[PDB]
């Protein structure tokens, strides 16, 4: 891991900046297998991790510069998660290294489960608040020396999750007819990797948390210490079992086409300096 | 320290194969109360962990912890007279060690005693308290004995634990303090870990009490995720070793003195149930 | 890195801090927010920048190296901690306990500590005074206790118990002494809970930790709280409400870290005096 420092992360954004001439405005983070929430991307430029020196390297991801929706974008195609063993310089890195390539808005996906007991299914939850229990616990990303360069030492983590984006959001999912799909809600961050049991769901529920995953928190805590404006929004991929104690099961893919669209329509919305 | 791969993991069962020729079907691992259980095992083979090359290293004030073979009420087991807390250090790889070797060894069902404050006003000193669920502070914290590269050998990248406390064998042990008249000393609960060492403060007793946790130890429930990660059964006890202070104006104050008199005035009920148990485990 | 803080290591420390001073403190002060003014304070004093101590952990404040601070204040010995040693810095467990384990060396009795929180309690006002009766220690129950790792037996016990860890009668005293000079109203007591940090608390975790019971909520003290108790130093600790927790995610109300300092530099005077007459009232041979 290289510290996620201002002349490190310069040194990589300059590499990248002579791959690529596409200046972003824009970040895009797709959560786990929700690829292609970002593929409509026009004109576009793909860089492999392996080709950018000190960039972080995936257990063969991406990062794809292009337009969407009139807007220029950097999508990242593979995330770095917490439970796999990345330190918080390796998560950090591509975050800050989005501020100095332009990024001014960071759009977030992941796949969640279900805690609070009126979501579906397939439902979207647009996250308004998280809880970072691991950060709580002193594993937050920003433990070490403060990068000031970046930003504060105590960033507040007030309107983290932008709430003109998140009005936007909903008014585009509205207009196209798949608001009844969308909530708004606390997604609590478990580092991990075991998924949570009965008793964890029942107290996180309790604790005042609508969704549960293990992803997320780090990069928006990253983003919003260096002033970029986050959305972020989980897939419920399942409802969480909340006490202890054989059909046919469809899986597709629609609601990450879905999800797909949303971003773009989003994008297409977006304010533009 | 060593990684708990499968070449690591082989070679440390290769090993202990070459010592003894007992095919361990149950791993018990002796936590508060389980003393004399472990000292009662028919034909034993004692196996101390300093012997065993990569196998890693715990002492009780200097005397190394033993494996021990043998036999159970009929059965094939394996002790581990010796354990890895984490608020010793031990690394999460020092840890899921000796469970993966298990595996390897042919372990099919573990069975784990451990101390623990009783946090639900209704549990009385001395009692037995199965786990029937857990919180796992530290695993939601990032400390999860997981976290790192999975070995894919041993099981899957993130693992369901849904029914973790297998309910078959906890409605088997239920029924055989019933049958053998200590029914009344059996609670099932949820167990939540604290890290530790420190004892739990009043406010923090409340809290977990009132996150629904039912008892609260240092120990376990990493041991119980490495072994459903590799698919084994698990069947677990806290016995309840003080009651929990939760009103910071009382003079009550926790010491692992009276912690041990507890198991041991209890080692004895607890071998007995544990031997039953094991006589009626289904397929012999 | 780094100096483990064991005895052999807490032993050299605490013997060249010797070849410097003759005044064996009997009372030790971590100054927290609030207590800004309380170097000035001591008299006939001895300060010894934390670079001149070999071993000793480096940290600054302002712009220069920390102190250690030797004299008389309230008529009774005392060391002062100016400078301190948070988590979300990156400093290490031993880095955390090695001071507390000196003062314990020293001849140190008692420890009083300050630091800044937020109000989680939604009867608290800014600038009131959270006098510490108990703790909850997240990092503690999430594995990252300071006391992790092997036992030191010289220091303490592998189990410490946390009764009584905020002493019940230094507790008493400072009410006391708040109420008889004319600021009782500004005293409570509370439980404090330690968020890792340095993140401010979010809105749903602020009301998550006020429904877990919190009072106040910081992001320091509860390790050297726990590495004092281990070794048998009795513990005062007080939390200034520097900031009033936003529990309401559509408040355009934020914690602001100047307004933070601000607010601890405002009742400092306050808060030194409240110390040094709690000091004058302690009990003595
Ligand atoms: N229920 C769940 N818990 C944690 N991470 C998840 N990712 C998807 N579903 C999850």
């Amino acid at each position: 891991s290289v510290t996620a420092n201002i002349e490190n992360v310069k040194k990589v954004a300059h590499h990248i900046q002579k791959l690529t001439s596409i200046v972003p405005e824009i970040g895009i983070i797709c959560g786990s297998g929700l690829g292609k929430l970002a593929d409509g991307v026009k004109d576009k430029i793909t860089i492999p991790y392996t080709k950018i020196p000190n960039f972080p390297q995936t257990s063969s991801g991406n990062l794809i510069f292009g337009t969407l929706s009139g807007r220029k974008v950097v999508v990242m195609q593979g995330r770095f998660h917490m439970y796999e063993g990345y330190s918080n310089d390796t998560v950090a890195l591509p975050i800050r290294v989005m501020k100095l390539l332009g990024v001014k808005i960071l759009m977030v996906s992941n796949a969640a489960g279900g805690l609070n007991r009126s979501l579906k299914l397939g439902d979207f939850v647009i996250l308004k608040d998280h809880i970072y229990l691991p950060g709580l616990g002193l594993n937050n990303i920003l433990v070490g020396p403060n990068q000031e360069a970046f930003g504060t030492r105590f960033p507040a983590l007030s309107n983290a999750y932008d709430r003109d984006l998140r009005k936007l959001a909903v008014q585009v999912a509205e207009e196209n007819g798949f608001g009844n799909l969308v909530h708004q809600g606390v997604y609590v961050m478990n580092g991990g990797p075991c998924y949570e049991t009965p008793a964890e769901c029942t107290m996180l529920l309790n604790m005042g948390c609508d969704v549960v995953g293990m992803s997320t928190i780090p990069e928006v805590v990253i983003a919003r210490h260096c002033g970029i404006q986050v959305f972020a929004v989980s897939l419920v991929t399942n409802i969480s079992v909340l006490d202890v104690e054989e059909e046919v099961l469809a899986t597709g893919a629609q609601r990450a086409e879905l999800m797909q669209s949303w971003f773009e329509k989003i994008i297409e919305k977006l304010p533009k300096d």
